């Protein structure tokens, strides 16, 4: 609406599998709301493993209408392959069908990737602004100089199924990278240190509209310690948040299904059940319709 | 005693967090010895509060009972190494239940005389668990706040030094008769620095200038599937990014790391070690640690 | 054409030793990367003496010919690659001494921008050679003092990485005409950092206050009869260990930032003779890292 | 018969012993001299000394409060039945009945005079240098047990532990810490340059009031591409610290006492156990005085 009012208004995207269309939903009952595309009244947009994907395109271009199809199109289809190299070629081919040759200086607004490093074990955040890092100036080049189709590709690479990312800095150093999925699932907790120490806000000033995919049922000792493990982290991440930041006003909009007609399985290509995730999720919008509007205005 | 200088109170808060890594502590030993020393009374009178972590609970709960450095060595090559060598996982647990039984007998956390707090991780929320010692510490629903949820203060150490894949899993009946479950506290967080940050920033109101952070770890070693391989690199990922987020937030509070990294091969261990000729090696490494900053640990704390 | 900014005048001196190490000197190269664009200027335009050792030779003397660094990194992985592939005594020497032909080929000791020192070690008399800029700079015997043995720095930087079980003794023609012979500068002093300290106490008399030190090394790296082989080996860790034991002795109230990092992982085996450009690209990423820590603190010592 | 005192001045006399082996014998020589020039015991003159793996034996029974005619008694007794064993395990062996029955059951405590005894750690490389008091060291004062409580026996085989010919000691100090050590001829073979920062930084003295008085064994001639190296970085250490020392202590009034013999006559063995052969060396120490004797009243009066 307005230009500017002093309020810096974060979005922090989850993301995994297909269940990105539920997102898509939410994000469906906005972007009307406003009547304008989610970048006008939003100043950082973060996203780690899929909502990467909506990040980008909602950080250089076409609204909510056109994601869908661009999501629609590739996306169902990638996951069917039933070799993890196979995954590795369609992954890579719609990295680059639909970034065909923009990079991170054709970005409109602010935006933070979410990457994790396999050697160093500490995650790569790919940012577009000189005041933006925290530390270590000088030879800052926006996204590291890479182009956006080889950044969301490295960051959207699950390693037991997919291949690990090896990318080359314009400086010339090949980093072998994964999905941000293993550092942080949720970068509302990363969103919060850019704002706050980077562009150097008060404690009241920013509205952090936080948006996920939802939880959803299921279809050697260490498969299962692996996934307890990373739940683990994305839960104390979540608790950490909320005694650090308490005072900041925050909107959470992931809500939890328990029929067993819903269960998925972070891979599920059907078509037939990916429509019904977009469908509830509408929903969980019309529950905080008229708390969303005293944060976007 | 021969530890009799008094230090007068002062408006500011030296906080002290130790890391945990299992039969290694002995590092922190070595070097908590040289901080004692060069102050002149025992730790409980100049810090004003202490986190742990699984094998730092055990020094972190004597520190807070009024114990000594000669002490808390004394105990700590007897009990500790003994039950690194028991073989089946039933067995590691019913020895580490036998430790904290001749040490914290029957003492509560209504008996400490400094800020504590011991971190433990829950298995079906999979959230943290602390341990607190006084209501102002307390990070709200306040109204029913009781000092360590009615636990004794040996079965809240029980608890935290509980890896899953090599003890057992500890299970806790609190005041309210509520029987949770708990693991190690290495799973939620290894180093409890930002923990410790966070209790005496928002909770225990303090600016940034008058904090003192004191971290001691334990060391970093060499090593002495593919689901396994995974398994050890997501654990390295968790510690190695959340003091990299401890780096961007809290970087205007004086603080003070103490750990070495070692490349020989014969500094190579692993959390199992019950070497006493090897053990002792570790000790007198971390004294060694101390004296290249001995010059700056005299500013913050005299 | 980048680095434009000045830097004043002022009556604090400070210094920088480069160790000597080998294939392994693209660690030095990223930390003096992040320094060269804080600061803003050629290295030469802020401090006022720089020693090295075998492998910072090359680097001391590009850095005193006002060579900056994004230039140095391309000399560095164009010919030491090939000098470290060779199997032999005498081909390692050959590539050495075209490496040593191109970089540099008609320049003497009179054209460094700063004050500069190379350390070598004598084979007959067992004590150092230090090249050096100035006359100033010297301890004795000034009377007869060519600035540079009369040596060009041709075969001065090959002098000093001369290793001579995997290469051969190097022999220089001086001015005065003493057919002298040398080997790797690394068996008196892999780290010049004490030596650096006597040259700026002693001659050029500044108090111990105002002096400013900043050490930049190579890392530490794990390695991938045998009683004579060992033994060879610790007699060259104890005076390496023990040398900077003595260091902060007597000089405890000199500032001092020493930048040299442990690693001990074993997809990090790096050792001499290292030759593969995959595991020596990597090693510049981590001295680039090893800065990222100490950022702070360098920003009071060099302004 | 040693009857002589002197005023308590401002000036600090230091002494330092090198090592050589069974060629201690040369320093003998020059002490007999110097000694019997004053007419006092050595500790009621000098203020400090260091040895290395020779000197220790020497520098020991000379803070105690022994004459030079009584440590060459057990010095041509004792040490060279150590050197005669041919085996790497019987001179470590018979290197205790030397010490066992010197320093019988004597601390760091029962000195006169600054001691200080030099060896290297095997596991860090570094110097681990015994003490006798506080106000010696650089820092970690507290927590300063003298000599680590550690008997003299024992610190004084530790720094006489030539790896090649010798075997390894471990050493338990008073905190149950069990130390490895070896010869202290790898880190520091002529203790000049230690003993002079310890007598600048600790005990704080300016260049002016310094008196160093440094006695070797002296160089004599020599009766696998592996072995040529090694022997040469052992004395490309020596050298370039003795280098190291004229730059940096200058203004330091200072005098070497060490001479070089070409002849094929000698015999360099620091495992040398002629009684004939040794007994030359030590005449040679007295000869060596002589040309120095004008200078020395100077210095110590
Ligand atoms: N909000 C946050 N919360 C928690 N941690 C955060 C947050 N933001 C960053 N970090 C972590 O901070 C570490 C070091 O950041 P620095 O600011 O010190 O320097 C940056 C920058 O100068 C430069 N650079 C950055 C982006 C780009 O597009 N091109 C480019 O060149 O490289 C360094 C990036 O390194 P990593 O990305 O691998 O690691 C980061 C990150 O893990
Ligand atoms: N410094 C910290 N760093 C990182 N995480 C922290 C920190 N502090 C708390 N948390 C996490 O936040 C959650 C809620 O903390 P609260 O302080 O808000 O409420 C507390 C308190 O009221 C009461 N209580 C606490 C301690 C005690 O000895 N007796 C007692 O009665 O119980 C609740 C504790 O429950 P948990 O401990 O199981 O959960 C904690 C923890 O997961
Ligand atoms: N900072 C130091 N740290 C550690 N050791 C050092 C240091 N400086 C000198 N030494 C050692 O001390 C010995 C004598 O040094 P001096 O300075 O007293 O005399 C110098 C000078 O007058 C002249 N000369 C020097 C350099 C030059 O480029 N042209 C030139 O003409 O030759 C003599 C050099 O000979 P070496 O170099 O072979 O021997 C040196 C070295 O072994
Ligand atoms: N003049 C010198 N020149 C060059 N280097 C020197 C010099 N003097 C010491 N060093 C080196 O400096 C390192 C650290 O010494 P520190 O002075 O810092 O603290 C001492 C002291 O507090 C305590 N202690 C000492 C003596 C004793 O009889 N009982 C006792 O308890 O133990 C530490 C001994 O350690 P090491 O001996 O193993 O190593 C020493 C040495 O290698």
């Amino acid at each position: 609406e307005y230009g500017n009012d002093n309020i810096c208004r974060v979005l922090a995207l989850d993301g995994g599998g297909a269940k990105g269309f539920y997102t898509l939903g939410v994000l469906k009952e906005i972007e009307a709301m406003l009547g304008c595309p989610l970048y006008k009244r939003f100043d950082l947009v973060f996203g780690t493993s899929t909502g990467a994907i909506i990040a980008a395109l909602i950080a250089l271009g076409y609204e909510v209408d056109q994601i869908h199809a661009l999501y629609t199109e590739h996306v169902p289809r990638v996951m069917s392959s039933r070799s993890a190299a196979a995954r590795t070629m369609a992954l890579q081919d719609l990295a680059k069908e639909v970034f065909q040759d923009k990079t991170f200086e054709d970005v409109l607004m602010g935006i933070g990737i979410v990457a994790t490093r396999w050697m160093t074990e500490r995650p790569m955040i790919f940012k577009g602004n000189v005041v933006q890092a925290h530390g270590r100036k000088g030879t800052f080049s926006p996204g590291f100089g890479v182009s956006i189709a080889d950044a969301v590709q490295a960051s959207c690479s699950a390693y037991p199924f997919f291949e690990r990312k090896v990318i080359v800095t314009a400086a010339g150093d090949k980093v072998e990278l994964i999905d941000g999925g293993y550092c942080a699932n949720n970068p509302t907790l990363f969103a919060i240190a850019d704002a706050t120490v980077a562009l150097k806000k008060d404690h009241k000033d920013i509205r952090v509209i936080n948006v996920g995919v939802g939880i959803y049922p299921e279809p050697w000792l260490a498969v299962q310690l692996l996934q307890k493990t990373l739940e683990i982290n994305t839960q104390s991440m979540d608790q950490l948040r909320d005694i650090l930041f308490k005072d900041i006003p925050t909107i959470r909009i992931s809500d939890t299904f328990e029929r067993p007609e819903m269960a998925t399985d972070l891979l599920e290509y059907n078509l037939d059940k990916l429509n019904t995730l977009r469908q509830r999720g509408r929903e969980s919008f019309g529950a905080r319709e008229a708390q969303l509007r005293e944060f976007l205005i």
